[PDB]
């Protein structure tokens, strides 16, 4: 039901 | 980097 | 410079 | 009953 994820600090 | 989830087993 | 995010545990 | 799933580690 939960979806999502991250990225985007160093890259 | 991660993309995704998890649940549903009761709801 | 991150993108992305959650949701979805109960709702 | 379960929806969902994982990956982006190494992609």
């Amino acid at each position: 039901x939960i979806s999502x994820x991250i990225s985007x600090a160093r890259i």
